[PDB]
Parts: structure tokens; sequence; C-alpha cells
């Protein structure tokens, strides 16, 4: 059986370069391909970038328990979520699976698939994360204040996760995740 790992973290502790490292380091890693009810953009491939389905199908899948998690996107412009079947079929074939989702999606997946390992990718310190949120200072005080507030709420509940990987350095955070996946 392949391990299923669910990778989450703060709304912006930066996860896309970590994900890219992982897919580079594990040759046959299955990166979960989400279902969505929005339209393809040019260059998006059905089955690779998303499984493109229609609102009616999506509701059918919700009703039959075929989603590990789903959410309304942009206040309900459309819907996205993680399909259960590809994840289970890949693991049964022996391929390792990575699901990358926001904290609400990680929380939902632990209920629908308890044997998934949940990983919270933590910053090496508060000041490290705060520096990154202030960034180039091109946002207003109110926006920055909201980001810092959001970040502390999210940080406060990393305890709910099976594992905390501290992102001290790309290579060792990536190494820790490889060890979990294979
Ligand atoms: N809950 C959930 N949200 C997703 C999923 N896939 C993408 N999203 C959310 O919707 C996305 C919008 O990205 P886009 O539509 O530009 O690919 C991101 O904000 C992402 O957090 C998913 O599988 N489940």
């Amino acid at each position: 059986v392949g391990r299923v790992v669910v990778l989450s973290g703060p709304s912006a502790v930066g996860k896309s370069t970590v994900v890219r490292c992982l897919r580079e380091r594990i040759p046959n890693l299955h990166f979960s391909v989400s279902a969505t009810t929005r339209a393809p953009r040019p260059g998006e491939v059905d089955g690779v970038d998303y499984h493109f389905i229609d609102p009616t199908r999506f509701q059918q899948l919700i009703d039959q328990g075929e989603l590990l998690e789903w959410a309304e996107i942009h206040g309900g412009l459309h819907r996205s979520g993680t399909l259960a079947q590809p994840v289970r079929a890949a693991a049964a074939t022996g391929v390792p699976v990575l699901i990358e989702v926001d904290l609400a999606g990680a929380r939902a997946i632990k209920k629908t698939m308890p044997e998934a390992v949940t990983v919270f990718l933590a910053p090496p310190s508060w000041q490290d994360l705060q520096a990154r949120l202030i960034g180039r200072g091109t946002e207003t005080a109110d926006v920055i204040q909201r980001r810092l507030d959001t970040a502390r709420i999210e940080l406060a509940a990393q305890g709910d996760f099976d594992k905390v990987v501290v992102n001290r350095r790309l290579e060792s955070a990536c190494a820790e995740l490889v060890s979990l996946l294979v």
C-alpha cells in the first residue's frame, strides 16, 4: 500500500516549491488531481490539472460520498474538492499520494480518510513568517494586520495534525516529507 500524505499549513507559509521538490524527488509520486466545476483555461488538461466536471455531477459526487473534501470557491462561483477513488486506487497500486489542501480541507480529509497522514508545514519562527507577510510593504496596515491575525489563528491549531514539519530549509523540509511518503 502507498502512503497518503495530506500537506497543509498557514494560508501563506509557501508550499508550492516544497511540492515541486517532492515531485522531483519521488519519480512516481501521485499528486492528487482535484475535481472542479470551473471551466478549463488553455493549456489545462482534464485528468492532469483538474478533473473538469459540471455542477450537476459535482452534486452527485457530494451526495454519494465520493469526495474526501470539497469547498465553495470564491463565495460559490464554483466548487473544488478531492475525489476519494483515485486516491484509494493509487495507494492500492502501491503508488504514494500527496494531497495539498488548505487547513479546512485537511481537517475534512481526516474524517473521511483517517489513515491519511496529515502534515502541518510550520514556519521556523513567528518572526520569520511575520517578515514574509510584511513583505515589500506594498499592502496597507489593515491588510497586513489581517494577515498576521489570520496567521496566528492558523498556527494555534497545528496540534490537530498528525505531524509538524518545520520549514527551516527547503532541502530538509523536503527530505522529511519524502521520508513520510516513501
Ligand atoms: N477545498 C479545496 N479547495 C481547492 C481544491 N483545489 C483548489 N482549491 C482552491 O481553489 C483554488 C483556486 O485556484 P484555481 O481555481 O486558480 O486553480 C485555490 O484557492 C485552492 O485553495 C480542492 O481540491 N479542495
